[PDB]
């Protein structure tokens, strides 16, 4: 498109630094943009993400790093009859009703574990001391993981999120780095050493645990889910569920820091973490452009006529700053009126768990603020961002008086 030959001059470490100049210009020019380093059309605005993340005539396609990163089922790229059984496996422990039962009992607890460590310091870096911890502590322990360190956990999500965002393609549409997979194939190994078998002993004991009840939910008498079948699903959870309610957690802070009389706000006022959340969401989205749709059939989505089998990349983090919908979007506004976010994508591919991770988040920011209620950030530090495919802070220095 001989417009946006400047798109040829777009890099792959550019978009990780900082996508959202480049995105910027997409917002106004196109829309729906193929963007070579990429070697996909990118959506950039809310309207066109939505429309393809709802439109009949588009479906689930894994990106194309994301699928050599987890292989099939993924609970991402696959649709029909296998997607309504793999979303019927994860819905139970995620269902509204369900998550209230238990847990506070199980983030309250971890939070206070973690805050234990450090609250009396006077310092402390939040991102690796605290906001990744809780959030894969929380999933671990759900999943049945228990024995799994978090440090474990925490190495595995940063291994599988470069290798599943490791899009940058060259002239000819092939992977420009082919060794950016390799971190990915090591650490699923590892994962399968741990936790095949947890699933060998699951197989014949069943009990509580989320994975356990993947084998085994809505399988006739003595049968189970094949592991390999589920799978790449725990690749999926391994990745983004472990790390984005920790990353959501660290820039709704961060954002709440850059305006100081609403971290004032919110630390006097606890009923408002769920705004705080809602709107450091929206300002740094934690899942930035890490998932696809491909069209079923010729469509014309931003006035480009896409062909049949065309990929689509849902660039949410993008759409969470259309100036069609909010104003100075780059900018953290906890006062902000509340409009629909797409953060959490749309459609029947939307994330499956909203509630789970909204509470994840909140009672991890209530036992800090009530833990550090003098909390401030350390100027003498910079926050740097990075990520195009998930994007957080990569630290969050911290002081307190005493
Ligand atoms: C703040 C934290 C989180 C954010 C921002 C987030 C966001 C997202 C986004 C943007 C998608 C893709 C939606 C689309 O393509 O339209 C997604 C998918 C998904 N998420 Fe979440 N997520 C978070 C936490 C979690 C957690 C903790 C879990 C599990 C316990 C989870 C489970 C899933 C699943 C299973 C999918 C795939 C849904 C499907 O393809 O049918 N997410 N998430
Ligand atoms: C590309 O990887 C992912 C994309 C969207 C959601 C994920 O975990 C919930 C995830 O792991």
């Amino acid at each position: 498109r001989p417009d946006l030959a400047w798109l040829d001059e777009v890099t792959m470490t550019q978009l990780e630094r900082n996508p959202y100049e480049v995105y910027e210009r997409l917002r106004a020019e196109a829309p729906l943009a193929f963007v070579p380093v990429l070697g996909s059309y990118v959506a950039s605005t809310a309207e066109v993400c939505r429309e393809v993340a709802t439109s009949p005539d588009f479906e689930a396609v894994i990106t194309p790093a994301g699928g050599r990163t987890f292989g099939h089922p993924a609970i991402i790229g696959v649709n029909g009859d296998i997607h309504a059984d793999l979303r019927s496996m994860v819905e139970p422990a995620l269902q509204p009703a369900e998550v209230d039962r238990w847990i506070d009992d199980l983030v309250r607890p971890i939070a206070r574990r973690y805050l234990e460590r450090f609250e009396n310091d006077g310092h402390a870096e939040l991102v690796a001391q605290y906001c990744e911890p809780v959030s894969v502590r929380s999933l671990g322990d759900l999943l049945g993981l228990q024995e799994v360190d978090s440090d474990k956990l925490r190495e595995w999500f940063a291994k599988l999120n470069r290798s599943a965002t490791n899009a940058a393609v060259d002239e000819n549409g092939e992977f420009a780095n082919p060794e950016g997979f390799a971190e990915g194939d090591q650490a699923k190994a590892e994962i399968r050493a741990v936790v095949d078998p947890l699933i060998d002993k699951w197989i014949e004991h069943p009990d509580d645990s989320a994975i356990s009840h993947w084998l085994h939910d809505g399988m006739p008498p003595g049968q189970t889910r094949d592991r390999e079948y589920i799978y790449p699903t725990i690749y999926v959870y391994l990745l983004g569920a472990m790390q984005e309610p920790g990353h959501g957690m660290a820039s709704t802070l961060v954002g709440l820091f850059s305006r100081p009389e609403q971290l004032e706000e919110v630390v006097d006022d606890p009923t408002l973490i769920p705004r705080a959340i809602a709107e450091g969401l929206r300002w740094t989205s934690p899942i930035w452009s890490a998932t696809a749709r491909i069209s079923t059939k010729p469509v014309t989505i931003a006035g480009v006529d896409l062909p049949a089998g065309t990929p689509v990349m849902l660039s949410y983090g993008s759409a969470n700053h259309d100036t069609g919908k909010y104003e100075a979007p780059s900018q953290y506004d906890l006062h902000r009126p509340p409009l629909p976010h797409l953060a959490f994508g749309a459609g029947n591919h939307a994330c499956a768990g909203i509630y789970f991770a909204n509470h994840v988040m909140r009672i991890a920011l209530e036992e800090l603020f009530e833990a550090i209620p003098n909390l401030e950030r350390d100027t003498r530090e910079g926050v740097e961002f990075w990520g195009w495919g998930f994007r957080g802070p990569t630290s969050l220095h911290v002081t307190w008086e005493v």
